[PDB]
């Protein structure tokens, strides 16, 4: 329902180019750690804010709407959430 295995596959295939290990190769302080998200992700540490930025992109981050389907976006958003919330990177 969440689907973290799906989300990890989507992450490794599309997001790890810039965020492997939970970092950010382009803007190094805008990482995928909880405290970074809470400060820098417009909308805060919430699934809808993660979704929104996946869909629509921001700056140097490309938009994924139409290139990833609804289940793929939901699952990668849930994987980022889970990795941040559990301190798993
Ligand atoms: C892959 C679909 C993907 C995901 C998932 C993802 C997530 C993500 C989040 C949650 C943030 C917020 C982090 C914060 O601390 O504010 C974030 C931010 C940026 N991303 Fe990203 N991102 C995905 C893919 C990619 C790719 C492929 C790139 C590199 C070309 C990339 C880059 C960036 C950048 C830059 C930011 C910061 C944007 C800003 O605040 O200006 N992301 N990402």
């Amino acid at each position: 329902e969440a689907d973290l295995a799906l989300g990890k596959a989507v992450f490794d295939g599309n997001c790890a180019a810039c965020h492997a290990g939970g970092g950010n190769n382009v803007i190094p302080d805008h990482t995928l750690q909880k405290a970074a998200i809470e400060q820098f992700l417009d909308g805060g540490f919430n699934i809808e804010a993660i979704v929104y930025q996946i869909e629509n992109g921001k700056g140097a981050m490309p938009a994924w709407d139409g290139r990833l389907d609804e289940d793929e976006i939901a699952g990668v958003a849930a994987y980022v959430y889970d990795q941040a919330a559990g301190n798993k990177w």
